């Protein structure tokens, strides 16, 4: 069973706990190579009342950082808000609890917007055919696959 954030049978609850940055995708490509700031590696996410508690790493020069984001209910349902390097709104467009967790993110900054998407697994890889739907759900936001990086063999520390 799949379900989106913004549906009517969305259960927040249980996208609680472990999850890994397995694809990121953003039609602003230097927000998520090597030195971007939204090149983030998910580690936890913590459901809470109203929140999520986002829990990362970054990398640089080969070193990982902690870096954790408190993401508060919007007035959409299945919207989050959280501000990092600008003002971020996100939503869960596809999920099935179990395995992928797909997310989309519009990111405002200095009067400038971006999109980005994010396949987090529950394992620290997922299938190519989970893949292949990440490519798919990216294209029906205008995010070409050249700016699809897929980061599942640099996902630890
Ligand atoms: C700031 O959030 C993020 N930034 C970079 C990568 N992933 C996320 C998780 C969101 C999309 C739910
Ligand atoms: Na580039
Ligand atoms: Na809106
Ligand atoms: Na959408
Ligand atoms: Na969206």
């Amino acid at each position: 069973e799949e379900a989106s954030s913004t549906g009517r049978n969305f259960n927040v609850e249980k996208i609680n706990g472990e999850w890994h940055t397995i694809i990121l995708a953003s039609d602003k490509r230097e927000k998520i190579e090597d030195n971007g700031n939204f090149r983030l590696f998910l580690e936890q996410i913590h459901v809470l009342e109203k929140s999520l508690v986002l829990k990362f790493h970054t990398v640089r020069d080969e070193e990982c950082s902690e870096l954790s984001m408190v993401a508060d209910k919007t007035e959409k349902a299945g919207e989050y808000s959280v501000t990092y390097d600008g003002f971020n709104t996100f939503t869960i467009p596809k999920t099935d609890y179990d395995n992928f967790l797909m997310a989309h993110l519009i990111n405002e900054k200095d009067g400038e917007t971006f999109q980005l998407m994010g396949l987090y697994g529950r394992e620290p890889d997922l299938s190519s055919d989970i893949k292949e739907r990440f490519a798919q759900l990216c294209e029906e936001h205008g995010i070409l696959r050249e700016n699809i990086i897929d980061l599942s063999n640099a996902n630890r520390c």
